[PDB]
């Protein structure tokens, strides 16, 4: 209960996070392009996750730890540096968010 709120409110933070330029760094993060959409992203990355799928296992009440919350975001940020090019806007999103969903983490929770 109390957890469930701490996961939400965490991920409510990643997700509404916006830079000092005011863009929402989340955005192309939500959905994944399908398959017929991005065959290539599918070729290439074993285990697909985005914010849809991470707020899914929320409500669902699949995550039993903030740890487990954490390991969910941190793949999903590994497979946006896996796809993408080194130095494109979004491998350097993907960054920004990990350590986002980390500051996020300490302030809610501690
Ligand atoms: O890498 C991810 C997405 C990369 N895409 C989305 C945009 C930019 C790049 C190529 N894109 C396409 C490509 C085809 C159709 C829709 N979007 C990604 C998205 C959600 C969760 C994890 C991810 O690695
Ligand atoms: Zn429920």
């Amino acid at each position: 209960p109390k957890l469930t709120k701490q996961m939400n409110a965490i991920i409510d933070t990643v997700i509404n996070y916006k830079d000092s330029s005011g863009r929402q760094l989340s955005e192309v993060f939500i959905q994944l392009p399908s398959r017929k959409e991005l065959p290539e992203y599918y070729e290439l990355i074993r285990k697909p996750v985005d914010f849809k799928k991470i707020k899914e296992r929320i409500r669902n009440h699949k995550y039993r730890s903030l740890g487990d919350l954490e390991k969910d975001v941190m793949l999903l940020c590994h497979n946006a540096q896996t796809f993408n090019l080194e130095g494109s806007q979004i491998y350097e999103d993907s960054i920004v968010l990990q350590s986002v969903f980390k500051s996020a983490r300490q302030k809610i929770a501690k």
